[PDB]
C-alpha cells in the first residue's frame, strides 16, 4: 500500500489470523453465551480498573453466500443503514485506499451511561489460501485510530474497538450435469469484537446488552446478505 496505516493494518490482520481463529469451544476462559442454529457467541470475562472489556467471539455458518460477499456487505458503507441498528449517525472521515477508510460514528445509548462514539479504520483484505484444498480468507478489520478531523468530542465518550469479520467459503459441488449454485456453498464466519467502553458502566448490564445486541446483529446482517445475494451469480 501507499497510505500511512499500511503497517498497522497488516499487524492487525496477522494478529486476527493467528489469534482470532484459534478454537474457543473447549477453552475454559470462554463461555458459550448464545446459541441458535449455526450461530454461537462466546465471551471472555475481562475487566481493567472496573471497566468491562469482555472479548467477544461469534462463529456462524451461512448457506448460500460467500466469504467475499459477506465481507463486501460488512465493509461497504453504502449499505450500512440497511442492517446496522445501533448507530445514531456516522460519516467517512478519510479514504485511504480502495479497500480502506476511516469512519466516525455515534452509537444509540444501548448502555446505562453517556453516549459513545468511535473513530476507526475499516479495511477489507483477502488472505490467499496456501493450497487449493483450502479456502481463501476474507477479513474486514475495524480498529480505532486518531484523526485531526475528529478530535475528542465533549458530549460523547470515545470508545475504542478492535473488531474483525473473518469469512471462508466452503464449496460442495454437485455430482452431475449441473453448475454450482448457491445451494452448493456455505460461508463460515468468525466475528470477534473487543470494545473498550471508554469509562465505567455497571457490568451486569453491559453483558446483558452484549448478549442481546451481537446475536441480533449477526442474524439480521447475515440474513440481509442472503437476501441481497439470492438469485445472483456467485462472487468467490
Ligand atoms: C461503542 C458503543 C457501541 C455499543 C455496543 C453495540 C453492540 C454492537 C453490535 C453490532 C456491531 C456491528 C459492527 O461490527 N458494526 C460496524 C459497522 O458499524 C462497526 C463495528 O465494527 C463496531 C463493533 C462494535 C461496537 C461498535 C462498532
Amino acid at each position: 500500500g501507499t497510505h500511512r496505516f499500511v503497517q498497522k493494518v497488516e499487524e492487525m490482520v496477522q494478529n486476527h489470523m493467528t489469534y482470532s481463529l484459534q478454537d474457543v469451544g473447549g477453552d475454559a476462559n470462554w463461555q458459550l453465551v448464545v446459541e441458535e442454529g449455526e450461530m454461537k457467541v462466546y465471551r471472555r470475562e475481562v475487566e481493567e480498573n472496573g471497566i468491562v472489556l469482555d472479548p467477544l467471539k461469534a462463529t456462524h455458518a451461512v448457506k448460500g453466500v460467500t466469504g467475499h460477499e459477506v465481507c463486501n456487505y460488512f465493509w461497504n458503507v453504502d449499505v450500512r443503514n440497511d442492517w446496522e441498528t445501533t448507530i445514531e449517525n456516522f460519516h467517512v472521515v478519510e479514504t485511504l485506499a480502495d479497500n480502506a477508510i476511516i469512519i466516525y460514528q455515534t452509537h444509540k445509548r444501548v448502555w446505562p451511561a453517556s453516549q459513545r462514539d468511535v473513530l476507526y479504520l475499516s479495511v477489507i483484505r483477502k488472505i490467499p489460501a496456501l493450497t487449493e484444498n483450502d479456502p481463501e480468507t476474507w477479513i474486514v478489520c475495524n480498529f480505532s485510530v486518531d484523526h485531526d478531523s475528529a478530535p475528542l468530542n465533549n458530549r460523547c465518550v470515545r470508545a475504542k474497538i478492535n473488531v474483525a469479520m473473518i469469512c471462508q467459503t466452503l464449496v460442495s459441488p454437485p455430482e452431475g450435469n449441473q453448475e454450482i449454485s448457491r445451494d452448493n456453498i456455505l460461508c463460515k464466519i468468525t466475528y470477534v469484537a473487543n470494545v473498550n467502553p471508554g469509562g465505567w458502566a455497571p457490568a451486569s448490564v453491559l453483558r446483558a446488552v452484549a448478549k442481546r445486541e451481537y446475536p441480533k446483529f449477526l442474524k439480521r446482517f447475515t440474513s440481509y446478505v442472503q437476501e441481497k445475494t439470492a438469485g445472483k451469480p456467485i462472487l468467490f
